[PDB]
């Protein structure tokens, strides 16, 4: 990659002649060439020709794509000022979030629309179900009702989703439960539960955990009734620190007592004065797994009245071997929030200062275990909690020691073994597409350009079609209008929502010079106008811009649709996915297998 120029890659759909109006502008100021390109399947190009360390400065493209490229190690991390974080939507910074760090800079989000032509059609239908009878009525004057590409299963997904259809479940319960349970023989508690690890490149590997906790005093300890720890914790990096690390938040509530109605008619152990206040914590790992032996150190605070901890752990010794996500568990429940009534319960703060011993076995499901033996006691003002494992029988190349494990904890945000795209509401409407096919209503052969130059050469009544099309309509004339997509068994149709990112090649050797591009040329109201100008953005994740553009009724249309549909994931095992629905469409079009077998194949490949 040339220094002291940009090279930028962008879809040839977009506004890239507009771009290049950016681009000269910057060379105008600074001196420094930028080149805009718009390769064919840029998407695919870039993964190749970045991983052997080429390609662009800078890539374009929806959201969904980025996720995949930074767990193969292609895009550089931003790290925008505050200033100019609040210059743009928390909504679409979102978007361009993997795993605790931003991975590219949001530029605009994109809904399809329903696209009309308000001389042949003033009204245009709510449902998709009277379609098939709009467009007999318009084949006896010569047009037809509606043409849209049906080769990208981005344009048919929203109809596949509108009564049921799914990519991943989306964790609706991020907190995981773990069973506390009284262990009298040994004067204290017992628990077993399991961590769920995803395995980059799909799957999920699982560690069964058995736990036993014993006081190390003599004194008195609570033994608990049976309840449960509620635990959410987000893995995070520190951009100035050079050493393998963690940066761990989580927050830990007890529950599953609830009061009874006995306890209001005419209605804390020692150790818990230790924890009204934030509290230092020490963490220190000594490690040997397959003969790799390893230290960890952490340190931070923990607040037991809000049941926080924030811990930073650094491998002193170098590379960690083992992937940090399967140490969460192994690197001080005694900071869990108890609510009041169950205080009783709490053998963790009971057994303190003294404190007491935390013994595992964790077993990775078809590789090796962990044993665990820790000490959690005070040293003075700090809680510390010092550990040895001793790990036995994993595979060099297996997902620990290979490590091929996501950087994320339980599952992350989507369940990635649970996949919508051959149930009822899938099937329905995947069904109901086929039949406007067999119907002679659309045409299996349909593409993009195909149902452009129909819709704007007015021979179709209606397209399905972004915000970028709409310059194009402009050019032809025709009167049209953007509105709300139909409606499937009376559900909204929901679109998959992309945002338009630019992200930086982490082999890049003009990764400020991107920045001071992308942040201070691109996205200003003159560098997004420029682009608009050209081929709409559609709704821009610039805050000044967009006050401008939603009194464009276009806009509010794909806004509209835009709150129907579901914003992609950005998740690695996205492009499985629309790879997997892509065929599935394709045949199921062209009468190749039932729509039934077609969904079902989809969802094997991509579980
Ligand atoms: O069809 C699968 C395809 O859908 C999306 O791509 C969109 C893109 O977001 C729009 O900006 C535009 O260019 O149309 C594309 C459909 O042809 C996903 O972003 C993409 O990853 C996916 O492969």
């Amino acid at each position: 990659i040339e220094e002291g120029k940009l090279v930028i890659w962008i879809n040839g759909d977009k506004g890239y002649n507009g771009l290049a109006e950016v681009g000269k502008k910057f060379e105008k100021d600074t001196g420094i060439k930028v080149t805009v390109e718009h390769p064919d399947k840029l998407e695919e190009k870039f993964p190749q020709v970045a991983a052997t360390g080429d390609g662009p400065d800078i890539i374009f493209w929806a959201h969904d794509r980025f996720g995949g490229y930074a767990q193969s190690g292609l895009l550089a991390e931003i790290t925008p000022d505050k200033a100019f974080q609040d210059k743009l939507y928390p909504f679409t910074w979102d978007a361009v979030r993997y795993n605790g760090k931003l991975i590219a800079y949001p530029i605009a989000v994109e809904a399809l629309s329903l696209i009309y032509n308000k001389d042949l059609l003033p009204n245009p239908p709510k449902t998709w179900e009277e379609i098939p009878a709009l467009d007999k009525e318009l084949k006896a004057k010569g047009k037809s009702a509606l043409m849209f590409n049906l080769q990208e299963p981005y344009f048919t997904w929203p109809l596949i989703a509108a009564d049921g259809g799914y990519a991943f479940k989306y964790e609706n319960h991020l907190s995981h439960n773990v069973y506390i349970m009284a262990d009298k023989q040994k004067n204290g508690i017992k628990a077993n539960f399991k961590i769920r690890h995803n395995i980059e490149d799909g799957g999920v590997q699982l560690a069964y955990h058995y736990q036993q906790n014993t006081p190390i005093g003599d004194g008195p300890v609570l033994l608990p009734d049976n309840h449960y720890l509620s635990t959410q914790s987000k893995l995070s990096k520190d951009p100035n620190e050079k050493r393998d690390h963690m940066v761990l938040l989580e927050f830990v509530t007890a529950a599953g007592i609830t009061l009874g109605m006995d306890e209001l008619y005419k209605g804390v152990s020692k150790g818990e004065e230790l924890f009204t206040g934030v509290v230092p914590i020490l963490v220190e790992l000594d490690g040997d797994v397959n003969g790799h032996k390893f230290s960890v150190s952490g340190e931070g605070e923990g607040d037991a009245t809000y049941g926080k901890l924030t811990l930073k752990f650094i491998c002193t010794t170098g590379k960690l071997p083992v992937p940090w996500p399967t140490l969460v568990t192994t690197l001080v429940q005694c900071f869990s929030r108890y609510p009041d009534h169950m205080k009783q319960h709490d053998f963790f703060k009971s057994a303190m200062p003294e404190g007491y011993i935390q013994e595992r076995t964790i077993f990775f499901k078809d590789d090796g275990n962990y044993k665990t033996r820790a000490e959690v006691k005070f040293e003075g003002d700090t809680l510390v909690n010092r550990i040895e494992l001793k790990g036995i029988d994993f595979k060099e190349d297996g997902n620990i020691l290979g490590h091929k494990l996501e950087y994320n904890f339980n599952g992350g945000k989507y369940d990635i073994k649970d996949v919508g795209v051959d149930n009822a509401g899938a099937k329905a409407g995947l069904t109901f597409l086929v039949d406007l096919i067999k119907n002679k209503h659309m045409n299996a052969d349909t593409d993009y350009s195909i149902a452009e130059a129909a819709f704007n050469k007015g021979e179709t009544a209606m397209t399905i079609n972004g915000p970028w099309a709409w310059s194009n309509i402009d050019t032809s004339k025709v009167n049209y209008g953007v509105t709300v997509l139909p409606t499937f068994k009376g559900q909204p149709s929901k679109p998959f929502v992309g945002v338009l990112s630019a992200g930086i090649n982490a082999a890049s050797p003009n990764k400020e010079l991107a920045k001071e591009f992308l942040e201070n040329y691109l996205l200003t109201d003159e560098g997004l106008e420029a682009v608009n100008k050209d081929k709409p953005l559609g709704a821009v994740a610039l805050k000044s811009y967009e006050e401008e553009l939603v009194k464009d009724p276009r806009i509010a249309a794909t806004m509209e649709n835009a709150q129907k549909g579901e914003i992609m994931p950005n998740i690695p095992q996205m492009s499985a996915f629309w790879y997997a629905v892509r065929t599935a469409v394709i045949n199921a079009a062209s009468g190749r297998q039932t729509v039934d077998e077609d969904l079902k194949d989809a969802q094997t490949r991509i579980t």
